């Protein structure tokens, strides 16, 4: 599986997740959105979310943007 | 396309892409702080990841810094 570590514009940075790991996860705060943090990653479950915290969870190749 | 072949301070080495080549990657290991090699160049298609390795892949002049 390929999970975005990164994406803008169009500039995306890719990578290759360990095995059995077949998600794709962003992480992103609730309230901000005076450029706020986001978090991209490769995940084997979805990620539970944290107090103001948003998680998305997906299992296609690049799908966390 | 002009893509990056290196860069730093401002010191950046240019090239010119092969035809069909729109495409600017880079090439770098996920767990090295420590001075680590990196890799830029043309492309035709985003370079598929490695293990321990983000690709960054933009489609604009001298993009891949």
């Amino acid at each position: 599986r390929l999970c975005l570590s990164d994406y803008s514009i169009f500039s995306e940075t890719i990578e290759i997740c360990p095995e059995g790991h077949n998600y794709c996860f962003k992480k992103f705060p609730k309230g901000i959105t005076r450029l706020p943090w986001v978090i991209r990653g490769c995940a084997a479950t979805c990620p539970k979310p944290e107090a103001q915290v948003y998680v998305d969870c997906c299992a296609r190749d690049k799908c966390n943007r």
